[PDB]
């Protein structure tokens, strides 16, 4: 519903962003500039160098289901060529376990697995769409662990939990169901089970670079943007570098922060303001006693331990001087953050603990993770509201807090945004 003639400034240069503009070209809107505050394109697709091969401060893999983000190798030449993915389950102690075999508790997983898989397929037929605009049935908006409670399937959070938790979403106790079923539907879950995962060789962020470079306008990047106004039916956006006009506006950015540079309405600020997001740490060690696979701690993933290492990443197996990347949490609706200082220190003393003692570490990063609104925010209506918002003062709104906090996801919604609202 909007003129190809527009000029369309995209806010953002990771996967939401830089997808944006892929659609859009491909729509016929050949007219659009993506504005991106750093150096560098992929956002939290992030594979930097060391030692001749590329190791991820951030995203590592998909599944066969990211039917988005195999559109973007189409047209990248991209493949999926990573080292294999396998793990293996480790106590907070670092005793090795296999869970699978537990005597009482393995058949109690498996019953609520089979029984949510089927109760997904008929009772909350949909749940799996992208985006929110499509209202969930009312258990969906509960937390995932009171969704699980109301079925009886409270034993199939175990499963959940490995590729949710420790991926630094949060908790079961709080988040809202809508959010885990859309990333972890049925199928991805199973994918996850089966380890028919995708990993990248050259990174994550390499194809995203490489989508970047095939676009008709490439990231402007290092942008400064200090001020955005929206008037006279216009978007005015101001930089360190200059202030210029564009007819609408497509924020693939943190809405909260944005409310800090913008004209935001009161809808804006009441709205964008109830937004929630994770403190997920990210440490990339040389470790001494290479691990020889993955490790996950179902242990660590419980709020009672906020602030240790949920898993840590072995990437490359041929090297026992490569990096090994460790992965916490440092915030819970029930608790005070936890500060940088002390989950540091549980990096060393955890990893030492797992008989993986860290010899040093090269990078740290805690990322703005997960944007998302509380359970109650959700069922009072948040995404109905914001949906509704969309195209207001020429504004369109997406990125993780529309859809989940993973690369498909995002990717994903801005394609059906161009659908949905420019064709
Ligand atoms: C440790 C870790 C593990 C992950 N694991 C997975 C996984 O297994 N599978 C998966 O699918 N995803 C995973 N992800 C999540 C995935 O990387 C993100 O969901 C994805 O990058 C989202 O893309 P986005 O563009 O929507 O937001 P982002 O990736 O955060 O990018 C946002 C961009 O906007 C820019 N920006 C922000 N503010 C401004 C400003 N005001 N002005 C101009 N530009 C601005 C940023 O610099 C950035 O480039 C992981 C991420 C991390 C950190
Ligand atoms: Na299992
Ligand atoms: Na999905």
């Amino acid at each position: 519903s909007i003129s190809k003639d527009s000029r369309i400034a995209i806010i953002g240069a990771g996967p939401a962003g830089l997808a944006a503009g892929m659609y859009l070209e491909q729509a016929g809107f050949h007219d659009y500039t993506i504005l991106e505050r750093t150096d560098h394109v992929g956002g939290k697709c992030h594979s930097p160098n060391y030692h001749g091969r590329r190791y991820e401060m951030g995203a590592i893999m998909g599944v066969p289901s990211y039917d988005t983000i195999q559109e973007i190798m189409d047209r990248t030449g991209d493949k999926v060529d990573g080292p294999k993915l396998r793990r293996e389950f480790l106590h907070e102690d670092g005793e090795i376990y296999v869970p699978e075999k537990d005597p009482v508790r393995g058949p109690q997983v498996m019953a609520a697995v089979q029984k949510l898989g089927q109760l997904l397929a008929t009772k909350y037929q949909g749940y799996d769409a992208n985006g929110h605009y499509n209202k969930v049935h009312e258990d969906l908006m509960l937390p995932f662990d009171e969704f699980l409670a109301l079925n009886g399937c409270e034993a199939a959070r175990d499963l959940w939990i490995n590729p949710f938790t420790a991926f630094g979403y949060g908790h079961f106790d709080n988040v809202p169901a809508a959010y885990v079923l859309k990333y972890l539907d049925f199928v991805t879950m199973m994918s996850f089970a089966k380890g028919d995962l995708w990993t990248w060789a050259d990174g994550t962020q390499a194809m995203f670079e490489h989508l970047n470079a095939t676009l008709e306008h490439p990231a402007e990047r290092n942008v400064d943007i200090t001020r955005i106004t929206r008037e006279d039916g216009k978007v005015h956006i101001h930089t360190t570098d200059w202030d210029r006009e564009s007819d609408v506006l497509v924020l693939t950015v943190p809405l909260e922060k944005f409310l800090d540079y913008s004209d935001a309405d009161d809808d804006e600020r009441e709205y964008f303001s109830k937004i929630i997001h994770q403190q997920y740490m990210v440490d990339a060690c040389l470790v001494k006693e290479y691990p020889t696979i993955s490790g996950y701690v179902p242990d660590n993933m419980r709020p009672e331990r906020l602030g240790h290492v949920m898993v840590y990443y072995h990437r490359w197996a041929d090297d026992p001087h490569q990096i090994i990347t460790t992965y916490l949490l440092r915030n819970h609706p029930d608790y005070a953050d936890k500060t940088q200082e002390e989950c540091r220190q549980m990096v060393l003393d955890d990893m030492e603990t797992f008989g993986h003692p860290v010899e040093k570490i090269i990078e740290e990063q805690t990322w703005y993770y997960f944007p998302h609104v509380s359970s109650e925010d959700y069922k009072a209506g948040w995404y109905e509201k914001v949906e509704g918002m969309q195209g207001r003062r020429n504004t369109f709104y997406a990125g993780e807090i529309m859809s989940f906090g993973n690369f498909d996801e995002v990717c994903h919604y801005s394609k059906d945004l161009v659908t949905r609202f420019f064709v």
